[PDB]
């Protein structure tokens, strides 16, 4: 219900333009290559530097393929 | 051994069929990532009586990090 | 005992989709206190066939004390 | 199975307030046997947009057998 | 009004002193949001005899939406 | 002696209560042939932490031949 | 719970903002003026939706006779 556009706007506000671009660049590489560790590593660097940004880590679930939900959760638990 | 203590408590409080229903819902959640559906099974089993409310709250150990905040809210609403 | 026996019977009679819809409606009721809305979900699922009418009646174990009399009356009218 | 699939589709297409209004009208019909009144709620909710028209027709599974002939005809005409 | 009917029934069943005690507790709840304290007055007054139990149940109309679950639970335990 | 090695590893990783819950579930499976129910106990105990995932996979030695492909699939889905 | 709130407030509002909020809390604890403390709180913590939890969690400081008004004001902002 526009969850994507709300995420993009929040990510731009919290990470700045360079960060929002880095995250989007990593997301489109994931959509092509299916490599979850590599996109989560970009995401973790950007959104777990401070605890107030952890919701952007969690909300990134909407872009994770269903077969990758379990690994996404495990990675999040470890962060 | 926090999991094994949970399963023992759930079997003792809910009985065998109830413990199984809850584990069945946990396995479906681990596959489908649908929090509302697993919480609905859990709430039916563990909020019939206040002495079982701890089992609702302690289920958090199985809840994925992206679902934890909504799980808390839901628990507060069912309990108070 | 009684909850798990109800859930097992509902899953067997309504199928897992139906049982989930019923449990979703029960959780909404536990939060919103709206008896008409939970009864309407229940009646749609459990009064399509007469052999499922016991599932309507037995749902009383989940009904709040201040709603029990209205729930009974409505159940007698449906059956 | 057909019931649960209908309820899932209705909740997804009408949203929860709409789905509730329809189910409220179904429960009134199950007690009062007034077909016009339940059809009127259904038509308001499910003919706003053409992609929801299937929900009008599929509602027949809840209609009592003596009402099925009128129900489909009226649905076709909408 | 359901309110005015409740007040009339409470005055008739509890008498004037009791109806006042209940209303004094209701006013404090509407300000302090302490459900246990108002329910304790209500339970004392309206579970003395079974014919007064409907006054316990019908008190729900004054209970805030976030407190309906605790109100139900307390009612289940008193019955 | 693959069984005894499994039981020793499970007792060390899951503790006594967990190892017992798993063996109780294994006995029920050996009698009732219900794979979903035994895997639900196993998944709860052995997929909370990734270092216990080998216990999930090695449980295949107990699975009846007609269940082996579904067992693998379910394991892959829970782990990745 | 207090120290966790102050830590969250310092991280989300910065040190000047956390101090403004504590100054407003102290004035409330002395003067019992709920509107004035809520006005400082609302300015600081409803600029962004991610800070709304700090508005809601502020209830732990609110005197019992003000609980209902605090909730209402929160709802009207959120």
């Amino acid at each position: 219900q526009h969850a994507v556009s709300a995420y993009l706007a929040d990510a731009r506000r919290a990470l700045g333009s360079a960060g929002c671009s880095q995250l989007l660049a990593a997301l489109t590489a994931y959509k092509q290559d299916d490599d979850l560790d590599k996109v989560l590593a970009v995401l973790a660097a950007l959104t777990t530097a401070k605890p107030e940004d952890f919701p952007l880590l969690h909300r990134f679930s909407m872009f994770v393929r269903p077969h990758h939900k379990q690994r996404f959760s495990q990675t999040c638990t470890d962060l």
